[PDB]
C-alpha cells in the first residue's frame, strides 16, 4: 500500500466534495453539474460554461492552482499503482 | 515496438468505447462522439457537455479511465514520429 | 525554500501582466482578465477568446512564455500542499 | 546547441503552419484565427469555436495527437535550455 497514493486519494476525494458544494451553492449548479465542472477543470479539460459570479471566478482561481496539482499527482499514482500492474497482469498468457 | 503497439491499442478501444456511448447515449453523430471522446481525454475541451446525467457521470469516469492511457501514448507516439528527423538531423 | 518562492513570483508577475494587457487591450474587466490569464496558463480553457488581432498575437506569445511556468509552479505548489498530510498519515 | 531542440522547433513551426493553412482553407478562418486555434489546440488550452466540417474534425484529431506530443516537447526544451538558463542568469547578484 501507497501511503502518497492514499493521500492523494483522499485529497483528491475532498478536493471534488468541495468544488462540488462551492458550485451548486455560489453557481447554482446541479450537484451533478457542480460536479463535472469540478472534474473538468481540475483536469484540464474545460467546460462550455464559466463562474458568472465574481466569486465563482476566484474560487476557480484558487482551486484550480491547488486543484491541478493534487488531482495530476493523483492520476499518476493511479497509472502506475493500478492501471499500469492490471494492464501488465491482463497481457500475462495463461 | 510491443509497448506503443499495446498503447495505440488501448487507445482505440477506448475511443471506439466513447463513440459507441456518445452516439447512442448523447445522440451525437459517430464523428461528433470520436471528436468529443478525443479532445476530453486529451484536456482539449470541446463547446459542449453531455446533456443527460448518464452522460455527465460516464465523462467523469471516462476522463480518469482514460487521461493517463492518451498521455501515454500521446508520448510514445511524439518519439515515434520525431525520432527519424532527430536523427536524419545528427 | 527559495524555489518555490521565486516559482510564485514569476508566475504573480506573468499573471499581473496578463490582467493588465486584457483589461486594457481586450476592455475586460480586471477579475476577468485575470480568470482569463488563469485558465489560459493552466490550459484549462475559456469560453471566449481575443477579439483583437493584437490581442490572439499576445495569447500565443502569453502560451509559450507561461506556460511552462506555470506547470512548475502547480507542481512544487502541489508538493508543499500535500506534504503536511503524507507526513501527518505516515 | 541541441539538436534535439533543433528539431523540435522546426517541426513545431511546420506543424503550426500546417494547421495555419488546414483551418484557414477548409474551416475558412482568417490566417491569424487558424493560428491561434492551431496554438490552443496544441496546447490543449482549447477555443470557443469547434471544427464545423467534418474534415475538420477528422484533422483537428490526427492534429492533436501528433501536434501535442511535438509541442509538448518544444516546450519541455524550451524551459530547460532557454527559459531556465535565463531566470539563472538573471537572478546571478551582479
Ligand atoms: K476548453
Ligand atoms: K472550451
Ligand atoms: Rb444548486
Ligand atoms: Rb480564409
Ligand atoms: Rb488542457
Ligand atoms: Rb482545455
Amino acid at each position: 500500500k501507497d501511503k502518497e497514493f492514499q493521500v492523494l486519494f483522499v485529497l483528491t476525494i475532498l478536493t471534488l466534495i468541495s468544488g462540488t458544494i462551492f458550485y451548486s451553492t455560489v453557481e447554482g449548479l446541479r450537484p451533478i453539474d457542480a460536479l463535472y465542472f469540478s472534474v473538468v477543470t481540475l483536469t484540464t479539460v474545460g467546460c462550455d460554461i464559466s463562474p458568472q459570479t465574481d466569486f465563482g471566478k476566484i474560487f476557480t482561481i484558487l482551486y484550480i492552482f491547488i486543484g491541478i496539482g493534487l488531482v495530476a499527482g493523483f492520476i499518476h499514482k493511479l497509472a502506475v499503482n493500478v492501471q499500469l500492474p492490471s494492464i501488465l497482469s491482463n497481457l500475462v498468457p495463461r
